């Protein structure tokens, strides 16, 4: 319990280059004395918030930035304090992905986006744009031995299709997300998922296809294309398949819109080694030499460090990654992203398996998301009132702002609060808007 005392523990997903990370740690331990222990547990993005509520867990946790707003919101993450000189060394937009309540809550590392990966021997010239070729993606598989295999179990991999003709998580009106304008239930979304289920009903894909199956199929030459991120490339090299990495096909003339993750590194708020964790991230990991050591293990994508990214952009595969990234959307980092992912994972699994229709499946996902934002609103009103009565006004009012962010009529609620708050507390609330 309460790990540890003068060492660093890091968690990263088992699909990343954790051996390369451990190399950077050794170098850290050599220059310094401080041992670095890198682990790759399962469901780390769900294990993390549990054990960090304990006050336990790792010092540093790696995940895509979408989860981090939820951690920050629960107070599991220390604010980070790069000094301007250092902020200049990373791209502004990666710095935006790790901003929550106007505070930086992680160090951005890399930009990950899915791409179409194809076997050049089986298939020189991959199915363009889809969109006279989904008839022919459908038919390209008709020259059987399998045209396409990728992970149906995780909705990250199916979203690019669900979103192509208008599906979406939460609407932007010009910046602020309108949580409760949810788009998993709409025409665009129903059509993309329908097309997916039709691929399965016509026997071009198996609904039980997972990560390892698809990885294995492509790596043995049994299928002509997979959908995957840069981490997968090193295995494909090892497999000695002659492969390309290209743009995802379009749907109804429109590009596939992947959700783009920025692999990020948060510092546990309960960590006793926050200054050590900072020296490592800024002065070891985030260096040309640190990122190359991770990248040689499993490629990172387009790194957030400019000096190093200036070399990687000469790789066509990285050009392919960035096109797809540009055509898609950078993920929200808001706490509701969790409910979104879980709702949609259930919709995709159920429709593919046949347990519900496309429509029923997306409407139950739409409903679950709305219910999660509503639950969260009640919680935050309650929390808000309590941490006022205990005189922790700054936190007390922070929860009231959270509630207002997800409200039906936020103006009606602002009135009630000026009526129930003492004026200084009300003013202090307006600063947290
Ligand atoms: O499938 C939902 C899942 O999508 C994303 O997870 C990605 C992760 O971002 C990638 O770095 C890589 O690990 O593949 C994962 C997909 O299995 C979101 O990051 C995640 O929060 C979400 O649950």
């Amino acid at each position: 319990m309460k790990i540890e005392e003068g060492k660093l523990v890091i968690w990263i997903n088992g699909d990343k280059g954790y051996n390369g990370l451990a190399e950077v740690g050794k170098k850290f331990e050599k220059d310094t004395g401080i041992k670095v222990t890198v682990e790759h547990p399962d469901k780390l993005e769900e294990k993390f918030p549990q054990v960090a509520a304990t006050g336990d867990g790792p010092d540093i946790i790696f995940w895509a930035h979408d989860r981090f707003g939820g951690y920050a919101q629960s107070g599991l993450l220390a604010e980070i304090t790069p000094d301007k000189a250092f902020q200049d060394k990373l791209y502004p937009f990666t710095w935006d992905a790790v901003r929550y309540n106007g505070k930086l809550i992680a160090y951005p590392i890399a930009v990950e986006a899915l791409s179409l990966i194809y076997n050049k021997d089986l298939l020189p010239n991959p199915p363009k744009t889809w969109e006279e070729i989904p008839a022919l993606d459908k038919e390209l598989k008709a020259k059987g031995k399998s045209a396409l295999m990728f992970n149906l179990q995780e909705p990250y991999f199916t979203w690019p299709l669900i979103a192509a003709d208008g599906g979406y998580a939460f609407k932007y009106e010009n910046g602020k997300y309108d949580i409760k304008d949810v788009g998993v239930d709409n025409a665009g979304a129903k059509a993309g998922l329908t097309f997916l289920v039709d691929l399965i009903k016509n026997k071009h894909m198996n609904a039980d296809t997972d990560y390892s199956i698809a990885e294995a199929a492509f790596n043995k030459g049994e299928t002509a294309m997979t959908i995957n991120g840069p981490w997968a490339w090193s295995n494909i090299d090892t497999s000695k398949v002659n492969y390309g990495v290209t743009v995802l096909p379009t749907f109804k003339g429109q590009p596939s819109k992947p959700f783009v993750g920025v692999l990020s590194a948060g510092i546990n708020a309960a960590s006793p080694n926050k200054e050590l964790a900072k020296e490592f991230l800024e002065n070891y990991l985030l260096t040309d030499e640190g990122l190359e050591a991770v990248n040689k293990d499993k490629p990172l994508g387009a790194v957030a460090l400019k000096s190093y990214e200036e070399e990687l952009v000469k790789d066509p595969r990285i050009a392919a990654t960035m096109e797809n990234a540009q055509k898609g959307e950078i993920m929200p980092n808001i706490p509701q992203m969790s409910a979104f992912w879980y709702a949609v994972r259930t919709a995709v699994i159920n429709a593919a398996s046949g347990r519900q229709t496309v429509d029923e499946a997306l409407k139950d996902a739409q409903t679950r998301i709305k219910e999660a934002v509503q639950k969260f609103f009640l919680e935050e009103i309650q929390l808000g009132e309590e941490l006022l009565a205990q005189g922790d006004y700054e936190k007390g009012v922070d929860h009231l702002t959270n509630a207002i962010a997800v409200c039906g009529q936020p103006q009606q609620l602002l009135q009630v609060l000026q009526q129930t708050l003492p004026p200084p507390v009300f003013q202090m609330l307006l600063t947290k808007l």
